[PDB]
């Protein structure tokens, strides 16, 4: 009665039908002693959802897979061991949903890097009898309390939602590599989508000197408004990197692909011993290419970063409220039709800058 | 009259004869205000000498090329603006010999990364009328003051010479990534050869917990003698990484072939947000693919390091003195025959662990 045995969600079984999710009922994950159960209110559309649904990284790990991992909802139940939340709290869930609670990472604000971590969707939870996790395009969500985040009362759910993944995912590497105060440091942000448009704002808020990089200049005016001090359209200014020798303290890639992205040219603009970090994750088949030479010129490193920690989520929300960092969203009532539309438009790149699904009651009640 | 108009060296003009250098005379570089002129005493045999002589990655940039860049010698002359060295001083030269003196990198302990820098051999020196630089298999050497290092009296020349390249090449990434006091830190050193044998000793001297890696156990007893605290034979213990979860603060690849490395195994043993760095690899311009997924689970990074700074060299030498860090060398009177024998063996891996050419007074007029 409090929690139904089955949840409802918009689901896909075949990657050929990645853009045609359909209403499905499915057995819920067990509620473990540290678990929190939400009645979902909103969910953002992350390009990770599309990569997952299209099997561009790996095959779908279950039938009727429900994606979505920028979730805001209300607590309707908690396990007996939950200490951090109570029924009626409005909270958020991002891209990871549980960890082992018994490793050093779990106890030192690296729980998103737990070796036995379970993603919010498409992932086997070994703590829940190998339940393959179900996401947030759904009436309800379950996550371990370490992966459920308090939402400030003044942040409306729709704007709060993309911060649960896009936000924390770009905030984590910026604070880790630049410090909270990034004054004097130059930061490049590649790929001005969901993640990138938030990275511009967060980097600007930290005091950094921000260069926005995009394949074209169509997003220039908005990027400038979002906190970029500098804009480069790499498809138009083909030799841009020649003016940026020894310039960047850090480069953060937020692009969904490898299409217009010459990694060597980016590395050539880093200062000595600085990092290029890709939070962007193209399909598994697609890679960047780059010679030992250009690594050698700079002592530059290439790497990636995954999500962020709960400590970091709290810091990020504080900073966001402080400097008015908010995602630019387009709200869409959840439905088979609207999810199809929104997935297709997101794939087409037609969005400024994040779709957020809303009005869950009309769908699931 | 102080400096001879011509120097003598064992030189090659055809990469087909990479391993059979012949005595030859050549006009010296002009002596610039910050230049230092050495009468050479010893020169270590570095593997990059074989890379260069064989032209495997870059063609010979002059006729009668003289390689060798692990030089110890005695100052016979200085340009009018030198202040740090006086005639009679016993000094050393590594793999870079000059830099622009007018960029941030030169200004800030990164002169080895100067964009207009000149290698100790086979490099056009834009400051010296495009003279193609000549190395230390020779009677004399000329280098810029910032690339000439004072040798402490307690360091014999033959033992000091490999510190000028191998030593700094491995010490720089250690100090840059572990800090100079690396107590409590775990470091992995891959490839126990010319470079790795010094890397073990430096890492141990800095206070680190050192794991030595090689394909077989053949170098294990030696690695243990050189400062390794434990050893992994990756061809014998194929699942070794299972016992090193979340272990390493840094991993340094000491010229082990990246193709022959299973990078993913090493990366899976790093702590969060750490680096796998490679040194001593040929500066090939051939591309190779990189994927963010390779690094994602650890927030890891991959990159390179090139030589090191004079500041770092000074620290390295003090450390070597305090802790008795010293290469294991096989001394070889310089001659055509001995150069051939040593080049052949060094190419083979058949040296324990560095050849040092000696007795220059008998070879040279
Ligand atoms: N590391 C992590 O933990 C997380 C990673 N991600 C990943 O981050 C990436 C971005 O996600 P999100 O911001 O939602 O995606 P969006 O589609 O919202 O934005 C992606 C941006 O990439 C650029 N782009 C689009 N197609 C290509 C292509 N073929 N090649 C290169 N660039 C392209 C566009 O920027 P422009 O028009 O400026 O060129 C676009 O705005 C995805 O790969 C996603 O899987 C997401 C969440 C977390
Ligand atoms: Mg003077
Ligand atoms: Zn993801
Ligand atoms: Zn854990
Ligand atoms: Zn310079």
């Amino acid at each position: 009665k409090a929690v139904p045995d089955k949840f409802q969600g918009f689901a896909v079984s075949d990657p050929k039908n990645w853009n045609r999710p359909k209403l499905a009922s499915y057995e819920r994950k067990q509620i473990n002693p540290h678990d929190v159960v939400l009645k979902n209110e909103v969910c953002g559309l992350c390009y990770s959802d599309i990569h997952t649904l299209s099997a561009g990284w790996q095959p779908l790990q279950r039938d009727n897979l429900v994606v979505g991992h920028e979730i805001i909802g209300e607590v309707i139940a908690v396990g007996d061991e939950v200490t951090e939340f109570k029924v009626g709290d409005r909270v958020g869930i991002g891209a990871a949903s549980s960890s082992c609670r018994s490793c050093q990472r779990c106890d030192s604000d690296n729980e998103q890097y737990c070796k036995q971590g379970a993603a919010t969707y498409n992932s086997k939870d070994v703590r829940s009898n190998n339940y393959v996790t179900q996401g947030g395009y759904s009436s309800h969500s379950i996550a371990d309390e370490k992966f459920v985040f308090a939402i400030p009362e003044d942040l409306p759910s729709s704007y709060g939602a993309p911060l649960m993944c896009a936000g924390i995912t770009v905030f984590s590497p910026l604070i880790r590599n630049l410090g909270l105060d990034a004054r004097g440091k130059n930061v490049g942000i590649i790929g001005i989508g969901g993640l990138g448009h938030l990275a511009l704002q967060f980097a600007n808020a930290m005091g950094a000197n921000v260069t926005a990089f995009s394949r074209s200049s169509s997003k220039k005016e908005q990027a400038m408004k979002l906190g970029a001090h500098d804009f480069v359209a790499t498809g138009e200014d083909k030799t841009w990197y020649k003016n940026y020798d020894d310039h960047f303290d850090f480069i953060l890639n937020c692009a969904s692909g490898i299409d217009g992205l010459n990694l060597s040219e980016y590395l050539s603009t880093l200062k000595v011993d600085k990092k290029f970090v890709s939070v962007g994750l193209p399909p598994s088949e697609d890679k960047f290419e780059v010679s030992p030479f250009t690594f050698l010129q700079q002592g530059a490193s290439f790497g990636s970063s995954l999500l962020g920690s709960k400590t970091e989520v709290k810091e990020m929300l504080n900073l966001a409220a402080k400097h008015n960092v908010r995602p630019m969203i387009e709200e869409v009532p959840i439905s088979e039709e609207n999810c199809a539309k929104a997935l297709d438009r997101c794939h087409a790149g037609d969005v400024r800058y994040r779709f957020v699904f809303t009005d869950f009651d009309k769908a699931f009640a």
